[PDB]
């Protein structure tokens, strides 16, 4: 409502591919994976997501406060879309993008910042996690 | 500073049977009677807006010109939708060109007075293989 208030409040703290996360959940059904995962996820002016890719599971993103986010998704690694993550629905915005399992993501605050939710259905686990070499954009 | 009227003036548009005015400018003489591709100048205003559609058997893409930016709506199954603001605010969340993949259902508005786009549609556009969905309908 002011970032660095969100961070402490909910205890996130940098994530892999950049920003502020913490892990709210991971379901103790379905292996120990689980079920699904929760996660409070937060990127700042600057500070954004990295390319990366979820190599076996959905990531449901949802806006929670904030600016909108530029969510680009690139399932080939060549062509991409580019989703703007954010309440406004008549402006051209939606609150939720699902994010296909390997497809690469990337994404960055169109403001001072942006807190989102993530959920990824088989639990997340980093032995499924992927980050694109720096300066890598789809197509190189 | 244009208007909508000057536009379809000036560009010789008619009422597209989806919404809007538009005018076909180019098909191909080579690749069959379909011709390799088609190009076309359409757009929407206030208000009027381009409703539910799909083409069968062929990639559209979408081009933004002149105006206020757009919302593109994709469904290709008829349940999952995704929303892209179609413009050229490259840093804010939009995309000057977006491809709606071939059978997938598609709808779009104007986010302003007026959107001036082109449209192309490389297996060559065919009534033919234009539907729309019934009036009122979204997917799900």
């Amino acid at each position: 409502m002011s970032a660095q208030a969100i961070i402490r409040e909910l205890g996130l703290e940098p994530h892999p591919e950049g920003g502020f996360y913490h892990q709210t959940f991971r379901d103790k059904a379905g292996g120990e994976r689980g079920h699904s995962t929760a996660i409070y996820y937060l990127l700042e002016k600057g500070v954004r997501s990295h390319w990366h890719r979820v190599t076996d599971a959905v990531e449901v993103w949802h806006y929670y406060a904030g600016a909108p986010i530029a969510l680009h998704l690139s399932q080939d690694g060549r062509e991409v879309q580019t989703f703007t993550l954010g309440p406004a629905i008549l402006e051209g915005e939606r609150p939720q993008v699902i994010v296909p399992a390997n497809c690469w993501q990337s994404a960055e605050s169109l403001g001072d910042f942006t807190l989102v939710g993530c959920t990824v259905s088989p639990g997340f686990a980093f032995s499924s996690f992927v980050m694109a070499e720096p300066g890598w954009s789809p197509g190189d």
